[PDB]
């Protein structure tokens, strides 16, 4: 069966680890070592196709590790994550998209913009802002909550759909 290599990137503390653990293990972790970068694997059914997901949950401390460049070169799709209560994390998104495009040496890279923590009442990044950004990038935008599981499957599954279309060119 097809294996899709997904990489989750974003500013520290936006919920990259919580989103992945919720997707893989169906539970909300409220504190996960922020220096730990690992890979998680899950078999899922997306649009009737059985496939395997290999997800890399990046950590900022591990960026200049020997394996980061391998997982970056091997990654087919990227989840660009920000938190809706973190204005700076949203403002940083452009750096991550630029880095991925630079490494892939490609303008068109399968990507999805994710606004995490949508369960929280305090929101400093409005949905209109993220929608405008994703539309200018030509990528989907999905609101998620690792706590309540809202949008978690949709975020990862859409990235898989983005990967499939890129393959069919
Ligand atoms: N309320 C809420 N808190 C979250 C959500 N996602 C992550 N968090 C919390 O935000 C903090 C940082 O999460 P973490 O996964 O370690 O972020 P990371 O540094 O990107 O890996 C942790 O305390 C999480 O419990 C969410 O969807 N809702
Ligand atoms: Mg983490």
């Amino acid at each position: 069966m097809t294996e899709y290599k997904l990489v989750v990137v974003g500013a520290g503390g936006v919920g990259k680890s919580a989103l992945t653990i919720q997707l893989i293990q169906n539970h909300f972790v409220d504190e996960y070592d922020p220096t730990i970068e690992d890979s998680y694997r899950k078999q899922v059914v997306i649009d009737g196709e059985i496939c395997l997901l290999d997800i890399l949950d990046t950590a900022g401390q591990e960026e200049y590790s020997a394996m980061r460049d391998q997982y970056m070169r091997t990654g087919e799709g990227f989840l660009c994550v920000f938190a809706i209560n973190n204005t700076k994390s949203f403002e940083d998104i452009h750096h991550y998209r630029e880095q991925i495009k630079r490494v892939k040496d490609s303008e068109d890279v399968p990507m999805v913009l994710v606004g995490n923590k949508c369960d929280l009442p305090s929101r400093t990044v409005d949905t209109k802002q993220a929608q405008d950004l994703a539309r200018s990038y030509g990528i989907p935008f999905i609101e998620t909550s690792a706590k309540t599981r809202q949008g978690v499957d949709d975020a990862f599954y859409t990235l898989v759909r983005e990967i499939r279309k890129h393959k069919e060119k």
